[PDB]
């Protein structure tokens, strides 16, 4: 015998409605016969044809093929002796007729000789067109055929075809019958062939009929058309591993090269986006505008008021001296001519504040300046400047105070320089020395870059780890090379290493441009941010195992990954120091996958802390368990399942 | 006559690649026959049939059905009259069989009564399960039948069957042949059915042999059979040379169709809620828990908590360096104590502090000489009445913050030692007094400039992804073109999925606005009016994006790829999380050109400045968003009409 399924069950659904389908069966198929599986819907057939090559298991029941169990021991079904036609077109699209054919040679082990040869025999018999055109540009009825010359091309002694004609024309379905008859009456081989054409199917040696959940009868074509004497078959049912990794990874650096889309997407992207956050986020305002009433000089144009002083003792004007002192770069003077323009400019949006210089301003400060304590109300009020400023932007409203205040630090610095005296005395009793752990003029960049690298490497392998296992099991791609003999152990190593060289790529493009082109500083190790950083993509792409795992459909698991994308954004101090949020949110905010990761990275790149602070290697031990916690999770899901 | 179809030519992709599919065909179907037609592919017969109904046009040809050019002035194909069955299966899963069938009966113009009667029929003949099973649970042979009840129920004089027995009994295969013979015989019934079982087509009034695009044999199979002298009908295959009504039902069907799918709600309307409060609780407001490391020398040493700081609140300045630290503000500063200067430096070197202080020993001494020696201060004095602070300055915005409060701090202090002795405490104020802000206050927040930002972000893009996944769902499963047969315009879809997305960021709209200023307490100086308009009129831009993506992709994924592929770019062009200034000269010019740039910048000043309509910040807003609608509905129609 060849197959000799006995006492089968199986059902779908759940308790509330278990699907009874495949139930109480009894078949058997002997070597160097032509079955035939007959049926009304295309999936209580596909069911048996699954469980017979190994993809699914039964309830109940034995099950017996080739010598013994589908898939354990002694059997060979998930191994070379069968050839395997799954009902849908399981195909990639980006290969060739040759390399199509090449690809499951290799998975086969047969020697690159022979291939060549079948090939030509089977582009003969099938009459396909020229084998160096791409599968996705061929037809919805040249696919079928490319699918079963796959399915003959490594001579197995079992053949099981899954439909393999439908959209066939007649004088091509006469020629399949013929030779499959033909291989089938002397070799050592079997067919299990199920079919929708039921008086096609006359040259079968054994019909088996599948109604409700058995085998409705078993018995050649003359003896049951004879047996009432029947016109028409209709009528009658009306009553080494190393061999096996390497194409795997080829395919799938193949695949992803021959898609300009996904390239742009996983390549361009980080790129663009790291250049636009350098280039427009962090940097400090400049060209801001400011209304200057000075009344000690005679007013000319808007453009323009001649100031003009002397750079040494008598103090000329002290008013010019002071705007001379104001940063040329966030800062551009405009002239108003009395104090009530100004403030309309800045109510109507031509500015952001107004001065106005008092027309005594010299006589009176330097009145105030002599006098010391014991200064009279009149010149305490004549000798100040009148700043209103427009307060509804904080980064703007606390530049242009910081400037009004530095610059005249400078001025009186300047004075008392320019006097023969001491420039200490001119100093707030604060006294801020040197700063330990940066520099006195900080930057916001690069307080956010240390967590946008982050970010882009993790949340861009989530993506294409969900995607790539999604539109993969979903379009019986997996089940298709499992049944050609590969574990499921060599599939997830050619996909782990496929996806470290890309996040490798990803990581050094973007450190490239962050740290080299543009000026974001690194005071700490750079094979530690690197580690870090592939430890970061290696638990993005755990998570996206889980993604993939827990989802059958494309579109749940990108508002899935979505769902998830902004909270954790939101929540680990990527673009707000953490100290921020409430006690309470604190302590929760720690335990996400990217906020100590992006913390010790922080310290590594803007403080220069060695691995040995605890700030630095708690980011490593966050990134570790959580890679661990995601695939424990990913192998509990596939349990129930 | 019913269908007469003379030298009709088609082809697909473009000169260079020939994709011949009919050429010279001449067809001819009579009034009150069975036509049928077979061939091998099973693309060809579903473009006869799409040119025969309308939704697909011929290069070259002429096609008369039912009285006139399918879909011009006088035939009725493209509305009632006519039975369309695709071969796929365009079923709204969501719904039940009685309400699937009701929804047609709706959109044709029948009662309620006379769609419950042709239910009552159709449940028996077709042998289905109860009208109130929900079509998702129904199996895939089950979901076929529900299709031929849809296509037979309204009884239109031409029905056109594509692949009906399919996935079926031969028993019910037998019975469908039986019902269309008996509907047709003796009346003006007009059957066109492209089976695939040849054998079974032998009950047909004629036969439609299809091959190379043309037609060999178009006649009667009894003909067939003695003619060739063939008995079978494969072998000689072998041988070898209103408009409320319509609105109305479209309507109620869209929200009945997001209000079943537990999970579209939560993504568009349960995600924006959650996405405004972590906003409001964690970004913009100041650092809390900032420690300091202190050495004051002037007092004994006890613990790394208590260091006994006392003094004398009214005059006579008895120790003064615990009085500067009595004016330390107490929210954002905690004081830790240290016994060296050495030893709290090294503090700050590992995570423990962001600073220090070190207070001398002889603070006080030096401090009142200081004051009251005027510019006559020796160096010395100078030296050792100042207080010593080592930052952290690793981390911007709690650099300021430290510094900030360090010197406020000593602004009091000097305003309260000159006042405490009956002196001015205007003596103790810089030249540069900055009176009473024009626009805000003295202590902004950096959670209200981002605030105009979100809203506008969140509204336009979650219209993106709503519009771009409906319209592609449902014209690549056969659903668009089905319902395009049976009698609605292209108007009435549109119009009917511009007012559900309307009523979708309505609702938005007020749950966004609601928490975030009525809640969490964000200030709205301007009018409350023109928020709303403005937020609304930003969806309507994201909608006819939405438009432009779906008009030139075909597969979901795609989609996701080119909305995601500018949603990042612009959010780091629009000023969302940064003021527009620091961008350079030339990538600021460009930066307003985008959809969200001069709109974020509108919103920003009606919420915290006041400004009206009537400012030019303001209504540059508007019509910046007027234009991009406009550019995206031109974009997106001169595509359809070259594709
Ligand atoms: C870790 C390593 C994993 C392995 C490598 C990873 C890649 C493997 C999967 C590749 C993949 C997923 C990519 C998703 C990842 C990123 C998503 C992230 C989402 C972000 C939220 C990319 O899919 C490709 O994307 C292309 C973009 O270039 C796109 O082409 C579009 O834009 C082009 C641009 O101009 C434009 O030219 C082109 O005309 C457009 O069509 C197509 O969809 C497709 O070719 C899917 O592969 C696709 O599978 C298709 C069958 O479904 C297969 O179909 C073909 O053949 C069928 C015959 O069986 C036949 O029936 C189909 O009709 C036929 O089409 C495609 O050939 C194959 O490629
Ligand atoms: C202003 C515009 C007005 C338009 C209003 C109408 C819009 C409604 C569109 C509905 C839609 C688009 C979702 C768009 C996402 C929007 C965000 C964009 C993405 C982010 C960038 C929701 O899509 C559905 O979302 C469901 C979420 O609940 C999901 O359910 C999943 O998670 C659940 C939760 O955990 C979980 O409980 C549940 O178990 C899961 O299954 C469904 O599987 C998924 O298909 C797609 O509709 C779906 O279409 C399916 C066939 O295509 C259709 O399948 C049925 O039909 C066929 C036989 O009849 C046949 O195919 C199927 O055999 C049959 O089943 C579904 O019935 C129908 O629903
Ligand atoms: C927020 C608004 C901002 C700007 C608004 C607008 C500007 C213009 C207004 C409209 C113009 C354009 C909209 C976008 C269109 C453009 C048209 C053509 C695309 C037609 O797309 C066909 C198929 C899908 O085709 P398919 O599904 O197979 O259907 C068959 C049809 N042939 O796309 C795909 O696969 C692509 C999948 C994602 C591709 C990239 C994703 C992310 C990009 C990152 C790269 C950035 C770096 C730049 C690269 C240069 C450096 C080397
Ligand atoms: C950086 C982030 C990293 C870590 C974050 C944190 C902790 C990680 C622990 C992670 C473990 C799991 C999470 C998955 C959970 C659970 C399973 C569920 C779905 C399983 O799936 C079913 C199908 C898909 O099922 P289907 O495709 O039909 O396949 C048939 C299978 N039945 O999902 C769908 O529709 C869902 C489509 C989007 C639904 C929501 C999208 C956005 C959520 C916003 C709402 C937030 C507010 C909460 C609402 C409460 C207040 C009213
Ligand atoms: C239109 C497509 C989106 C469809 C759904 C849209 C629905 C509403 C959108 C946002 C809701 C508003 C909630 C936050 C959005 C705006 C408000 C804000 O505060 N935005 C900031 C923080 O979110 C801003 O984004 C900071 C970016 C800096 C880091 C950049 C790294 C980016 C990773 C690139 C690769 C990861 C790929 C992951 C999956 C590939």
């Amino acid at each position: 015998h060849a197959v000799c399924v006995r006492h089968a069950f199986k059902q779908y659904g759940s308790k509330k409605n278990p699907n009874h389908v495949l139930s109480d069966l009894n078949m058997t198929v002997a070597k160097g016969t032509i079955y035939g599986l007959l049926g009304a819907s295309g999936c209580g057939k596909t069911t048996l044809l699954s469980c017979i090559v190994g993809r699914r298991r039964l309830n109940t029941g034995e099950i017996w093929v080739l010598g013994g169990k589908p898939g354990t021991k002694g059997s060979g079904v998930p191994g070379k002796r069968v050839g395997y036609m799954p009902q849908e077109i399981a195909l990639y699209g980006e290969f060739s007729i040759k390399e199509t054919m090449m690809y499951f040679g290799w998975i086969f082990g047969m020697e690159s000789s022979e291939i060549n040869e079948r090939l030509q025999f089977l582009l003969n018999f099938l009459d396909l067109p020229s084998q160096n055109r791409l599968v996705k540009n061929l037809s919805g009825g040249q696919q079928r055929r490319v699918s079963f010359a796959v399915a003959l091309m490594h001579d197995p002694e079992l053949l099981i075809l899954d439909q393999p004609t439908v959209g066939v024309d007649p004088l091509l379905r006469q020629s399949i019958w013929n030779h499959l008859v033909q291989i089938t009456k002397d070799g050592n081989k079997t067919v299990i062939i199920t079919t929708h054409y039921i008086e096609e199917a006359r040259q079968a040696h054994t019909i088996g009929l599948m109604r409700s959940g058995k085998l409705l009868a078993e018995e050649s074509p003359h003896v049951l058309l004879s047996m009432y004497g029947c016109q028409s078959l209709e009528e009658v049912f009306l009553k080494t591993s190393w061999g096996k990794i390497k194409a795997l990874l080829q395919k799938n650096f193949l695949r992803m090269w021959r898609n300009v889309g996904v390239m742009l997407f996983i390549f361009a992207l980080p790129v663009m986006q790291v250049i636009l956050f350098c280039l427009a986020i962090g940097r400090d305002p400049t060209g801001l505008k400011l209304a200057i009433v000075n009344h000690e000089k005679n007013y000319t144009n808007q453009s323009y008021q001649e100031c003009s002083f002397d750079y040494g003792c008598k103090f000329s004007y002290l008013s010019c001296r002071y705007l001379n002192n104001l940063r040329n770069s966030t800062i551009l003077k405009e002239y108003y001519p009395d104090p009530e323009s100004a403030v309309d400019a800045v109510k109507q949006g031509h500015a952001w504040g107004a001065l106005y210089f008092t027309e005594n301003f010299t006589d009176a400060l330097v009145a105030r300046m002599a006098l010391g304590k014991d200064a009279d109300p009149e010149t305490l009020d004549q000798s100040e400047v009148r700043v209103w400023l427009d307060m509804s932007n904080q980064q703007i409203g606390i530049i242009l105070q910081r400037d009004l205040q530095l610059s005249y630090q400078d001025f009186a610095k300047d004075l008392l320089g320019a006097c023969e005296q001491n420039p200490d005395l001119a100093e707030i009793p604060i006294s801020f020395k040197e700063p330990i752990y940066g520099s006195n003029k900080p930057s916001f960049t690069d307080f956010v870059a240390p967590g946008v690298i982050l970010t882009i490497v993790f949340f861009l392998a989530v993506a294409l780890t969900s995607s790539a296992l999604i539109i993969e099991r979903m379009e019986g791609l997996l089940d298709r090379s499992w049944v050609a003999g590969v574990t499921p152990g060599e599939i997830l190593f050619s996909h782990v290493v496929t996806q470290f060289v890309v996040m490798c790529g990803q990581t050094a493009l973007v450190l490239i441009f962050m740290i080299l082109v543009f000026g974001v500083q690194c005071k700490g190790d750079i094979g530690w941010v690197i580690v870090l950083t592939i430890l970061q993509g290696l638990c993005g792409m755990c998570f996206g195992f889980v993604i993939s795992a827990i989802c059958e459909l494309e579109r749940n698991a990108i508002q899935l990954a979505l769902g998830s994308f902004y909270p954790t954004l939101l929540l680990s101090g990527v673009i707000w120091p953490i100290e921020g949020m409430p006690t309470v949110l604190r302590y929760v905010s720690t335990f996400l996958p990217l906020t100590l990761a992006t913390t010790s990275l922080r310290a590594m790149l803007t403080r220069g802390w060695s691995i040995a602070e605890p700030a630095v290697y708690y980011g490593f031990l966050a990134t570790i368990i959580w890679i661990v916690a995601f695939l424990t999770i990913s192998m509990l899901v596939l349990r129930f399942k």
